């Protein structure tokens, strides 16, 4: 039995995703392949108990799903990965957020590598991640959107609150960027909403910023979130608030998924 | 503590080795780098045992094999952030060694590599199904027209594997002078009429990639000069070979085809 021999970006669609700070491959799998996808994530919403936020989010499933721990080792995404982030890669987070058709709520504007920073002890923004749609992506379903080039500045600054982890994947964000200093990026760089197919997958920069508007229309908007962060760039367990299921643990590079007989 | 990040071949880089079938990239490790490489392999040399081969002439060292299975500075080597990004992109999987081989071709003495394609020797021996590995050959010399460099013909990798004559059953005869499967001088001659031949060469530290399949030969050495190739041929890992029709050793032909991994900077 045979996998496709892995196919990395093109240089293009590397300096593009060097840039922008994101980049979207469409059609990276097939719809059998994304209801396989859907099935599991609706096992997961179904089953994740503490795992699943309120269903806002689902988190670490890849720690307890065989398809999902095989997903984030797929020859369609592992190659890209380790070609982005120049190094072995292992997952520090995992997330299905399912932005649902009438009542999906917002994520306020964030950078992920500020709480991954601050939360988890995560040493530089050497991370990415990529977002599956199991739905299509359009202007009404409530898309990620980006300041591109935002990624470029580090860090910007943000207010906390509580001391505890709760409010990180809530609505309201444990560090957001204000009215003020987004205003600020936006009047220079722009918003983009990258749009695709089913089947599509967005990669994004550890350190863009982004958010995402409420779901208008009566379609969902479901995305997986793999964020592969470099094996150098482990994360200070000695300051880690998080359990396992936000902030990886295992180290370990990931090895690609092989054809087997089963 | 830091690796510097991997650095992989552009896609010129790569279009020129699919198309000559080698590739040489200069400097890659340092002095004392190689220097290091360097009294490594005369550990092995001197305490190999039967993995040691010598020249005829003389029991002179001809090479060692098998050295990253039984030196953990080999076993690292092979694992560098310098070599293994470059393999899985080139062979377009994860990878494995399949051989490992350290080919010491002395000053004045250093006999004939006979006019040969590795693939040949790996799918009849060893089970290889396709031609989907390639070897990296260190430099730890300064390879010059002088020291016998490898020499290939370019692009001969593209008609497939030639046929060649077998001589005797086992396989003691894959690692002399004398080599088991050689190439047919009517085929050799076209090819070569075609395709021209080239002897790539480099300083110390400098890695020369080549595939499978290239046709490729040695001269002997009769410069005053050493010509120390530290050859690592890594295999896909979807392209592992059949170990039930394997008849060879571990340290010629792998059977531990768990991915490699690369080398992390730690505090030892
Ligand atoms: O807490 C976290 O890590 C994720 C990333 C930003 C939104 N929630
Ligand atoms: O026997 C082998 O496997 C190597 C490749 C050709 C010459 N010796
Ligand atoms: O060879």
């Amino acid at each position: 039995q045979i996998m496709e021999p892995h196919d990395t970006l093109s240089p293009a669609q590397v300096d593009e995703y060097r840039k922008n700070g994101f980049l979207v491959q469409e059609h990276v799998f097939d719809e059998e392949e994304i209801e396989l996808l859907r099935a599991e994530a609706a096992q997961e919403f179904a089953s994740g108990g503490e795992r699943v936020t309120v269903v806002r989010g689902v988190h670490g499933c890849h720690l307890y799903s065989e398809v999902f721990g095989r997903l984030v080792r797929s020859p369609r995404l592992l190659p890209i990965a380790r070609q982005l982030l120049r190094d072995d890669v292992y997952v520090h987070q995992f997330k299905i957020n399912a932005k649902r058709a009438f009542k999906g709520e917002v994520w306020e504007w964030h950078q992920d590598y500020t709480f991954w920073h601050h939360e988890d002890g995560m040493p530089a923004p050497r991370a990415l991640s990529a977002a599956i749609f199991l739905d299509e992506v359009t202007e009404f379903n409530g898309p990620l959107t980006f300041v591109p080039g935002g990624h470029g500045s580090g860090m910007i600054d943000a207010d906390v609150k509580g001391e505890g982890w709760a409010n990180t994947l809530t609505a309201s964000l444990k560090y957001s960027l204000d009215v003020e200093t987004m205003r600020g990026l936006i009047e220079r760089n722009g918003m983009v909403a990258p749009k695709g197919p089913r089947g599509s997958v967005l990669w994004f920069d550890a350190n863009i910023p982004h958010s995402s508007v409420p779901n208008i229309s009566p379609f969902d908007r479901g995305l997986v979130l793999i964020t592969y962060n470099s094996v150098e760039n482990k994360t200070d367990v000695t300051r880690g608030t998080r359990p396992e299921w936000l902030a990886a643990r295992d180290f370990t590079p990931l090895t690609a998924l092989q054809a087997t007989s089963f």
